[PDB]
């Protein structure tokens, strides 16, 4: 498509795409922002090189997305709650936090101080993955639900490997296996190995077989692309369309990124149509 | 509940021990029905101490449905509808391949080992029955595509008639055993290739998973034969396996093949 | 043999034992002829034998001596006779319902258990066995080559441990006792590949109950061999199942075999009563 | 390090850029010892302006060794040492390396190493991926790899040209593929499951889906256990960089201690590359007996 008041240079043929032609420092005019918003919604996952901001406009830009929440976590930086600082879940292909009932529709995260080579992020897009399988699989599975918690990260299974919350840990959600995005109204799978326990209403065991298949299919290199961080760096991506995997190939180095999360609601089937 | 016979079930899941009575005679209705009431609910059958003829086995046989004039290369001279097997091992039910495979296989043990040489049984009314009511909604529409093209199709030959090893045949996931009228799983690894519809990745998984529950030991016989032993097994309910255990020593039976409609969700 | 009559239950493993009463004291020579039977046939049963616990006791010493196994409650007046129990309202977790052998978490396993039926279903309730020799011998030589020297971690945390605890599958308080979770967890290391101290054969020794990875892997290592292991050990060909008839005595060894507890009776009372022969250390070789 | 080539790392594990050298123009020992140890050491390098001719590549890829065509593949024109992978706009057939694999390991002595040209390719799609197999070794266990280091495996040709390929409906287009001998595609050879880099001196892991069919000397179920492991493993995210083409981009990849994998995400556009292959020895354990 045309984007007049931005640079975008697509990174595959599938999802990822370079953003210049900017300065995030800068308020937004309506035409700028509704260009970012077509190139986030179509590519899923965004980056802006070269993007030297501080954190209240780190926070003014993501609250173009949605809302930022006063949230004042554990890692929030003292004096912009709305920031956390991120120090190095993780190496299994996942999404974020889908343990929550409401999960982040998206995160804005910004290189401060990065390794030279090293540290990519992996994503990958949940609409690909949805729309290469068969009509018939796709009819199987389409109505299916799937039940997420955090037992394994920081609930009971975690726990019991014997060499935040415990309660909060095990608490389970549900969601579709298949979602509408919001704003682009698109098809994705909607699954992880992170956090997905079960299908509803299924075994672990029953449901083992289909969710490991999914887990394989959604990673297959060709759904994918890699992304290259630079200081200042600016990266958003859907929290809901795709996925995302740290690479850690940068032993001994000092990595550091500041995160926002822009808020959900409930992923569902639809918003009040078909 | 039987007055005409004697039922010893052999688990808690399937098989029977069927005496007093001789199929060297005909059978009354009364005395029939009772066989087909334990055929129905035990799904394999065995009659010790039935020393018969030929004739009085494929009669025996004709009760259960047709039993086909057409000799193989293994028919028995004189009696053509008796075929000698003599001596698998994945747990499978017979010629599923076909649009219209057996129903019901009656086999007569001539000469056996002493020792070795069981059969293994198990249901697959038990197996759809202890899957969760999800699971069984979200996979009773589906169908498998069946051929033999590993056994002696193409696949075959490259491992190791060619058009009839690779012909595929489409039969539900799930049956109606057209006599019980029970739901039953249908599926096995030697002749299923992968869900219709489907790939063989998208197929896998579930295939997989299907053939390792329903295989599980609690689900499961296993009978061994005597000499003049009558085994009936019922080959859509059912899948079986043969234990080969006895190297070295001969193993004569024979057989009969009952004729089956087209495998169905609904009659 | 000219003492008892020996009938092989299947072309691998199992026999039945007659023309001998368990009631009375055993010569030297009929009690040869039953070590031979069980070094041979690895799970061996005698069906009419209705003993008292004493004399159940006495048998059982003639193999080993008498260690309990920690899981299992104890008879009313004799802490060396232990209950399986399963009531006929029970829903809850079977005791033995995958392919294990006995408390492979112990630095020293039981030798071999001599259980015997007291109330039994008339069908239902049969035990498979399996013989870890045939599953040996039946792997190509060079798998045997590569995996020879291998040693595996086996612990109770699915049993009685953490892992346990963090699940829902939960046994009854009615054949089995209150439990540590630090015992539960504590790890023990076996062979891969153990050699029988009395029949000289090497078996394979591996099961899914306890068994945790190889020593020296990760988990992840481990599984595609631990996996491919517990499956074609329990190939049907490798098996027996044994009927339980009133007053069935069986025998089974502990170190060369595994069984698995078929639950096909919902809502039937089966009681067995057991003895536990202690055993010692495996290992690849007694020199 | 480096003096007359300027090398910037692709990623923590493998890949590297290569600039302010021109291969139009023979290469100069000091300037070609720092190629070959931005090679040993990065194992899959790329020049990114690389207007060069045929020659020139030939020229080029002969200072790695000798050049020895693969199998599989169609010549260009007045070259027959330059073999195409080309895809047109049009083609809907099987995408040439699709999966994990390297080259041609079902031949006695694969290829060594491989130098790849892009001629006309998608602005964006057509990315290759390409792993380490030191980094997969070194990441197993010092039990793991004592466990299996021993083991040999079983390659052939049998699911790309010969029987199995034959019995499924999967199939190569014409356009960049020749016709092929079926006894050739089920022909085996062996080589170590862990081999030694000769230039390197360094041990990887040497098994790919392709063309691995069992470990030597035991059966199919004993051996797919451990393969997938070894599959899955290798490929995991960290031991990987994506490489993505620009037109006379130059890239030549190590074909013993890399894998690689084609991304087909450009559906209808034309991508065509020029490929000369150099010949390599025999896989081995060690190269000093
Ligand atoms: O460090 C990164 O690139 C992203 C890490 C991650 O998995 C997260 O914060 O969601
Ligand atoms: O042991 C048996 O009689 C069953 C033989 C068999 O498996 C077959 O009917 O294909
Ligand atoms: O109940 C049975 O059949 C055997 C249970 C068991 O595993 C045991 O007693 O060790
Ligand atoms: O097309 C590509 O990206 C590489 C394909 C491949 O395997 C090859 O050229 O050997
Ligand atoms: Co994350
Ligand atoms: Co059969
Ligand atoms: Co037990
Ligand atoms: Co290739």
């Amino acid at each position: 498509q045309r984007f007049e008041r931005i640079a975008v240079q697509p990174l595959t043929g599938v999802l990822g795409a370079e953003i210049t032609g900017v300065d995030l420092r800068e308020p937004l005019d309506d035409s700028t922002w509704n260009e970012i918003l077509d190139a986030f919604h179509t590519y899923q996952v965004i980056y802006f090189p070269g993007q030297a901001i501080t954190n209240e406009q780190h926070i003014a830009f993501s609250r173009r997305f949605g809302p930022v929440d006063p949230v004042p976590l554990l890692k929030s930086i003292e004096g912009y709650p709305e920031v956390q600082m991120i120090r190095r879940i993780g190496d299994d292909w996942h999404t974020d936090s889908t343990f929550l009932d409401a999960p982040p529709a998206a995160v804005v995260m910004r290189a401060i101080d990065v390794p030279e080579h090293g540290g990519d992020t992996g994503f990958l897009s949940m609409y690909t993955a949805w729309e290469t399988l068969s009509p018939t699989m796709q009819a199987t599975i389409e109505g299916l639900n799937v039940v997420h918690s955090a037992t394994r990260v920081f609930g009971s299974l975690y726990q019991a490997q014997n060499r935040m919350d415990v309660d909060a840990g095990d608490r389970e959600t549900v969601h579709p296996l298949v979602v509408t995005h919001p704003g682009s109204g698109r098809k994705g799978l909607y699954v992880n190995q992170v956090y997905c326990q079960r299908i509803e209403g299924m075994s672990e065991k029953e449901s083992e077989p289909l969710l490991s298949f999914l887990f394989a299919h959604a990673t297959k290199p060709e759904f994918t692309c890699r992304v290259r961080w630079k200081k200042d760096q600016v990266v958003v991506w859907d929290n809901l369309c795709t996925m995302h995997y740290a690479i850690n190939d940068y032993h001994g180095q000092t990595r550091i990124l500041h995160r926002t999360t822009v808020g959900g609601v409930r992923p569902a089937r639809h918003h009040h149509h078909h």
